[PDB]
Parts: C-alpha cells; structure tokens; sequence
C-alpha cells in the first residue's frame, strides 16, 4: 500500500546538519522524485556558507524509496512499504586511509512531500587527505548497492564500496555500511536478497551564486529474476 504513494511525481526536501572535525556545516536541497521510472533531480545549497568537505562525499547521505523496482520485485521493496511513516536510515562511511563519516537519517513523508532529515558526523580526517585537500573531482560514478533483510530488527541492511575519482587520476574508496529500520509499527516488507543499480549525474547552475550542487539520479533493482 505504501508503493502507492510513489506513482506521480512526488517533491522532496532534504535537510543535513554536518560536523566534519569540527567543521559545521548545513545543507538545503530542494526537488522530485519519479519511482515508476526511478529518477530523481535535486539542487543542494549549502546554507551556511562554503562547505568544507567535497560535495561528492556527501551523494549518498543526501532517498532509496524512489528506486525503480521490477514488477516481479515489488514484494522486496522495503522503502516504500515503509511509507509513509517512514524508516530511519543509517550509516557508517568509511574512507580508506582516511577519517569516517557517521550519518543518523528520516526518510518520511510530511503532507505530499517526502522528506530526508539528517544529521552527518566526520571524525579522523587527515587536513591533506583527499576530503579536507579537496582533491576530489566532481563527478561520480555507478555502484552497486547490495541488500539483505534483517528480519530480527524489522528491517534491512545494505553494504557498498563508492569510487570517488581523485583529482590525480587515482581513486578514493570509500566502504558503506547501512542499516534501515521502519519508524511506523504497520508491517513491512522484507526483501530477499538483491541489489540496486545507480547512477549520478551532477553539474552547476549557472546562475547559483551559493556553493551548491545540482543532481541527476538514476536507480533500479535487480538480482532476483522471477
């Protein structure tokens, strides 16, 4: 019944407040999602002024329920099924050889909007990494985000590697961990095992004076045919 919710075009908001050593920052972005074709366009001001880490580190904390899931897989969309009490979504983003991100999230709806709330925490950063240096480009590339149920805590987790292309032609890693937990108490789905397929396109506007970031997302799943 949640899936429901998601034919149309539905408009999102999306609120960070960040402290990445002791640097705080916040984020505003505003736009829409269509699940039935799985893209997603958003601009991301920051509202506190410059923002001190890069904006690609921040693409996965800044909406997983508009993912395009298979009709043969709507019994595994956890996301939706949540809606629209919503889940807490969080995680653990480990930079290698570098500092770690934390992110605490709700994903829900308020009226017609869905809405992302959260809270990033960055700790161990080294000042000439590749984060705090700012030596990554802005671009992105596509990844596979691999789910399982954990049917013990109601809910999912989801484990994946992003590639950040460094300015010097090598690559950042950086290894996700997350966990998702329904904040409303109706039932849920719990999906088997599967995977989502996502791409991100981000770019300017040529008339922003703010820092800010503008994105294209595409998403679906797959994993389990019929």
């Amino acid at each position: 019944k949640g899936e429901e919710l998601f034919t149309g075009v539905v408009p999102i908001l999306v609120e960070l407040d960040g402290d990445v050593n002791g640097h705080k920052f916040s984020v505003r972005g505003e736009g829409e999602g269509d699940a039935t074709n799985g893209k997603l366009t958003l601009k991301f001001i920051c509202t506190t002024g410059k923002l001190p880490v890069p904006w690609p580190t921040l693409v996965t904390t800044l909406v997983q329920c508009f993912s395009r899931y298979p009709d043969h897989m709507k019994r595994h969309d956890f996301f939706k099924s949540a809606m629209p009490e919503g889940y807490v979504q969080e995680r653990t983003i480990s930079f290698k050889d570098d500092g770690t991100y934390k992110t605490r999230a709700e994903v829900k709806f308020e009226g017609d909007t869905l809405v992302n709330r959260i809270e990033l925490k960055g700790i161990d950063f080294k000042e000439x990494g590749n984060i705090l240096g700012h030596k990554l480009e802005y671009n992105f590339n596509s990844h596979x985000v691999y789910i399982t149920a954990d049917k013990q805590k109601n809910g999912i987790k989801a484990n994946f590697k992003i590639r950040h292309n460094v300015e010097d032609g090598s690559v950042q890693l950086a290894d996700h961990y997350q966990q998702n937990t329904p904040i409303g108490d109706g039932p849920v789905l719990l999906p088997d095992n599967h995977y989502l397929s996502t791409q991100s396109v981000l770019s300017k506007d040529p008339n922003e004076k703010r820092d800010h970031m503008v994105l294209l997302e595409f998403v679906t799943a797959a994993g389990i045919t019929h």
